[PDB]
């Protein structure tokens, strides 16, 4: 398919960049557009991602009309008429995320056969969290044929511990708890700003949501939940990367109305790291010094701690940095990928399990490299664009799950970058 290539050297990036809506707000958000009954839900500021196409599909196989106006960025959902119950092998398999409608199909239609999710690179992945807490709702679980066939007499109230803050299964849960009979706690609850932004939507059409962004939500059932028209939050992870790119080559960059508050830890190690990122009323502007950027130390942990989906970009950073930086990734056991594909572009670094060194200020070249995943590709390509030579980035299907024009907005903002046709 398609390689980016960049032409790596002097691609100080200058500018101001627009961020697309977050694509791990409007996965659960769309699922979420299932539990009305009652009216038409309508997203704004969908980005247009891969990813989006298949929760579009998702949603649509349970009778629920979706029509994304792409250009228009609005996804519009009918879910007023009879609710079915099958999320498919042939989506859940391209896409673990898919089960976020477990939740909210118990909650509407009391009965659910969503595909068991099998292997993914990044880490064992499993999902007890979210069958466990919906066992405690009511539910009756069974695995059969590769199906997670789930069935609620009475979809009810629970007082959930959760192990670990997942956020896939506290916002299964929160969705089916909108329309359960009773109250539903979850304790230890995800506290990312996706989860708030799932919240605001589900209390706008006519839910209990409360506690959202702390470590206890409360949800109190409703009888049925109404249509509404929701903006979809900006995507904190395409705006930290951008704010990685600005940092990495040493440039001055407005990335337009950035949430301080949804990139907290990553600002405090760019600023740590010797950064400049200012606040202003138009976004968040990150100005940098190449020869003033420090190696830090990271470890990715549950919001509000460092999100591991800016990991591998902030690697990447680290190789311009002075010093040994250390990354410590806790949340996912296999998602040093893009180090092995650095390699090729003559990056050493020392992996011990959990724990990434890198010594910065290496003489980097140019290289073909294979993207792994979403985030793995992104950093790839900011590499390329400190790196001596041509870089060709691909396996850009991963890319296309999560960024929208990243080479157009790298452009614009002065780097040499193309996505040819292969
Ligand atoms: C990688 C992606 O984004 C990821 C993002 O990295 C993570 C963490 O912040 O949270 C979402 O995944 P997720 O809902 O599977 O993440 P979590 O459930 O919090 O998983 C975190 C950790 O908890 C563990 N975990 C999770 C659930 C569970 O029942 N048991 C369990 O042990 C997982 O193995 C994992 O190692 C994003 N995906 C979406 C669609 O929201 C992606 O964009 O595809
Ligand atoms: C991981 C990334 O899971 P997913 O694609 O999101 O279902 C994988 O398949 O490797
Ligand atoms: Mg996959």
């Amino acid at each position: 398919m398609d390689k980016i290539v960049v032409q790596g050297g002097d691609n100080r990036l200058v500018g101001s960049v627009t961020i697309e809506g977050a694509k791990n707000a409007v996965l659960p958000l769309l699922a979420a557009t299932i539990l009305a009954s009652e009216g038409k839900t309508v997203l704004q500021n969908v980005p247009i991602l891969s990813d989006v196409f298949i929760m579009n599909q998702v949603v649509g196989g349970l009778n629920a009309k979706v029509d994304f106006d792409e250009e228009a960025h609005l996804v519009k959902v009918d879910a007023t008429g009879d609710i079915t119950e099958e999320a498919p092998y042939k989506y859940v398999s391209k896409m673990r995320a898919s089960i976020v409608v477990l939740g909210p199909i118990l909650a509407r239609v009391g009965h659910a056969k969503v595909s068991m999710p099998g292997g993914c690179t990044i880490g064992s992945r499993p999902i007890d969290l979210h069958l466990k807490g919906l066992e405690a709702m009511g539910v009756k679980i069974s695995q059969t044929a590769g199906y997670i066939e789930a069935k609620a007499e009475r979809l009810h109230g629970a007082h959930i511990y959760m192990d670990f803050p997942s956020v896939g299964a506290t916002q299964n849960l929160m969705m089916a708890a909108t329309l359960a009979d009773g109250v539903t706690v979850i304790e230890n609850a995800a506290r990312e700003p996706e989860i708030v932004d799932l919240a605001i939507l589900l209390n706008e059409m006519g839910a209990k949501v409360k506690g959202a962004g702390t470590e206890t939500i409360t949800i109190t059932g409703v009888e049925k939940l109404h249509g509404t028209t929701h903006n979809v939050v900006q995507d904190r992870i395409e705006a930290g990367t951008f704010m990685v790119a600005a940092a990495m080559t040493g440039g001055d960059v407005l990335i337009r109305d950035a949430v301080w508050e949804h990139n907290r830890p990553l600002i405090a190690k760019l600023l740590e790291m010797g950064v400049e990122v200012i606040e202003e009323d138009e976004g968040i502007r990150v100005r940098s010094q190449l020869e003033n950027l420090k190696a830090v130390h990271v470890k990715t942990l549950p919001h509000p701690g460092f999100p591991t989906d800016m990991q591998a970009q902030f690697t990447a950073l680290m190789t311009v940095a002075k010093g040994e930086s250390t990354m410590v990734e806790t949340v996912f056991e296999n998602r040093f990928q893009h180090l092995e594909e650095m390699r090729r572009m003559g990056l050493h670094s020392e992996i011990i399990r959990d724990t990434a060194r890198i010594v910065g200020g290496q003489p980097l070249q140019g290289a073909e490299v294979l993207s792994t995943d979403l985030r793995a590709s992104a950093a790839l390509i900011l590499t390329g664009l400190v790196a001596q030579g041509e870089t060709v980035v691909g396996k850009l299907v991963h890319l296309d799950r999560g960024y929208y024009g990243f080479h157009e907005k790298l452009a614009q903002l002065g780097a040499k970058i193309q996505r040819i046709e292969a």
